[PDB]
């Protein structure tokens, strides 16, 4: 969808209605702790506004350019194995992107960093958001500096028209119980989402693509925007209740994949052109190592980087990795040090390691993590 | 495909051979039920033909203009269940349309109208058809005013060159016998036909689309011509057991959609332009309205509109819905009374209601369907 | 991906890398008939670079013009049954091409023609690298006579910054481990391949479709380049332990499929304009023919035509299958007779007849191969 850099226009609309059905949808029966969780949410609603539409304005999304469309199975066929060499990070989808700033959001609600969080969840929205648009042409054809295509823009201007304010029911029925079943978070964010995300492209093809009459888009837009914000509602439903019963999502599961969000200082030179790489150290002594590589420049200074990690051995659980790092690798003769400011790694939706680092890396050189 | 108003054309060849398929595969076994209803519908052929090329021509198809092609994964992804907003009644598909047009030839049928039940079943076969048709880009470029296509246009040339006159085996055998296995002809159509439509989506990739040679398209014709020839056939013979041995499809089975086929009166003035609902109320007191509304402008005067709810609790049989009704809700100050002149109720595959009205519904009013 | 007649280019890099990967990631336990057939293999690497480019620039491949870019679900939906009607030949797919070549290769490796087998091999290994490469348009456009296209004609000049050297891991561990597992080649062949070529599509329209940047166009042509060179090291090695250890993937499976690959002898006048229908008579006195028809033109002189029946009765073992033939019809009055050199006949992956003909068969006539 579209959106400003100021927190308006269409992702803004569709995160303050999620809030505003959720009022309206709230049981007499929920406890009091999404109930006072949800006020200090609506304390933080510019922030939620703000993170909604910030993704598409960040540097950050390898100098370029923005394009949020994908095939809604890109995640699904990205999980598979056996079909993606393993020495390669993952590139962000719309779908990982949901899962990476819903673990940041609960690990910062927690520590009561509330501001932080709230931006973080709005950041994850934008990416549900984008992942509900209709429209996934094979060629794109942007129309504006931050990568929005005519379809956006036009229910940009007929955004009012499209709000809705309750999702049928209530919060203790169906819809939003259903939501609450499934312990683990990434598992029903997969499911969840890829349902609204296929619903987009069937609509896609029936009424949002370019060869489709005003009345047709018109159409398109309204149930579309109807899935986005019921969709939110249900996110943020689902975020209230873990933060307040405390839920880890990671417990007991195999660790598959690692996910690293980097963030290099904003220290002049901080960032380098030098390989990067990530490995660990099990209990057992085995190891395995990643290229850090992402399609634009990755650990520009002032950046914040996100790599996406597949483990060959599938039954690990989190208390057998013992030991991470990162190491660089000259690619030139001339010095280019870097310098990370922190590292946070997550695990099945739980940021397992969170270090300031603020030390210069040179040379061949590993730095220990843990 | 193409196909014309007075019944000629390739999808009134489609069901022409469908039905000399019939009668060259039919087994000495079959019953003499099936065998005295097949010679009723050769007597209406003229009906079924007209049927098959009636929904390019119809004007409720929301002034437009026509376009009869859909992903193939649209129906399954609508059904899904999450990811629609409930308050919406469902938009049609070449899917859904399969499943309404069975519902009232059959019914049609068992009253004896034998004239309205093979016109109707025709309906049901120009959208079978039209899901077999090997064209799905995201654009659709149309060539006439009823929203036709250039490979549809070139296979009308040549459509007696791909004429069949067998499936390659008698009824009692494989393809015809696996047919009747399943009772509930919802779930049957919805997997049968979407084997179709997906191997109609390879070939447009394969051979079809508009960068392959002509040879290419002329191989793309003939097999899917022969696929819609054999899945005609194939619903054919279904219709005629299914009315022959009374079959009841609804037999048991929860209540997860309402289909309403609404016919307005062709007086000046029947139509409206104020909001229109359906709602229901169970046997414990609980209710659900529906908004509905299509892309297009509905409730015209003289048209018949078709509305596809979803209902929020899955595990109502239709014994348990004790009250329908209808309700209008001014869109302006100034009256815009509505008549309807009947009204059918469809519930898995079953017409549940049959409702003539022919009354004048006024203001903010609410009229019992029952 | 490109190449060249002379057995350079991006293919014949991806097969040679493919040789290169498992000599590197080759497990000391690894029996000494897998390490001599690698060697042997090592001998002819030549027949292996010229199959793998070959076939963009075989003539049948139907006079014309060659396109290689198909929908990944294409193998599977033909597959299902019901939806092919089945008097017609189902039309060659990449996953289809996989599956005779490798065939081929298999029986011809086990009568000591080492430079045949490895040329079919490569032939196979030609066809798994387009399915993974990403490039999924509805319309193709075109750039060279033999049918490649700009991403293709791209990544071929940057060819050598994409190579890998392992795939991660030796050959008694994990990826290479999962791969001997199932013993039915044939399905095995049909999920893997499948999962390169999905993921090959999610990346089409995230990086590799015309509307990217040229750094997303690197990127899509790295991480597809190192899938294609580890999915054929994978091929490789299952080639290697099936020959080795003289395994049969179609021992005690139903036959669903027949393929014939048919020799017309290059003498001239040898091909026919006449129709050509397959035959077989099973044990039980049951028949079932088939027309042979692919969009080019059937049985030219010198030509190696390939066709795949798909059988009604699908309880049927090979040893159930008495006998075999092939018809001729005649088009026209003018005799037009054909004079095939060999027919191979293929069943689950094994090839159970290969007859060499050399006759003239002529008038409306029956030639039995068995
Ligand atoms: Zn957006
Ligand atoms: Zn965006
Ligand atoms: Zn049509
Ligand atoms: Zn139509
Ligand atoms: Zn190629
Ligand atoms: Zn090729």
């Amino acid at each position: 969808w579209d959106g400003k850099i100021d927190g308006t226009g269409t992702h803004a609309m569709i995160v303050t209605q999620g809030v505003s059905i959720l009022e309206n949808d709230l049981s007499k029966n929920e406890p009091e702790s999404v109930r006072k969780n949800l006020e200090i949410l609506k304390e933080n609603m510019h922030e939620l506004q703000l993170g909604s539409t910030y993704p598409d304005y960040d540097k950050n999304a390898y100098d370029l350019y923005q394009d949020h469309f994908w095939d809604p199975d890109t995640d699904n066929n990205f999980s598979k194995d056996n079909s993606w060499y393993l020495a390669y990070s993952i590139p962000d989808t719309g779908e990982s992107q949901i899962r990476k700033f819903s673990a940041l959001a609960r690990y910062e609600w927690q520590r009561g960093n509330y501001k932080q969080a709230t931006f973080y969840l709005g950041e994850a929205m934008h990416y549900f958001g984008d992942i509900d648009t209709p429209y996934h042409p094979a060629n794109v054809t942007a129309v504006d500096s931050a990568g929005h295509v005519k379809f956006e823009t036009f229910a940009e201007e007929r955004k009012e028209q499209y709000k809705i304010n309750t999702v049928g029911c209530k919060t203790n029925e169906d819809f939003y119980a259903d939501i609450l079943k499934n312990k683990d978070f990434n598992a029903w964010s997969k499911e969840y989402a890829r349902g609204f995300a296929k619903t987009g492209k069937s609509i896609y093809y029936s009424h949002a693509s370019m060869s489709h009459s005003w009345d047709d888009w018109d159409y398109a837009a309204k149930v579309t925007l109807a899935n986005s914000q019921k969709g939110t509602a249900g996110y943020i439903y689902r975020f209230l209740h873990d933060v307040s019963e405390g839920n880890d999502p990671s417990v007991g599961k195999n660790v598959k994949e690692l996910v690293a969000y980097i963030s290099t200082s904003g220290e002049k030179d901080a960032g380098t052109d030098d390989y990067m790489y990530f490995g660990i150290k099990t209990k057992d002594g085995k190891t395995q190592e990643w290229e850090m590589d992402n399609p634009g420049n990755d650990f520009m200074t002032g950046s914040k980087d996100t790599y996406t990690f597949k483990l060959k051995d599938e039954n690990l659980k989190i208390d057998d990795i013992q030991n991470m790092w990162i190491r660089k690798r000259k690619y030139t003769a001339f010095p280019d040090a870097y310098k990370p400011e922190n590292i946070k790694v997550i695990a099945n939706g739980k940021v397992v390691v969170d270090k300031d680092i603020n030390e210069w890396i040179s040379g061949n050189s590993t730095y220990n993590i843990k």
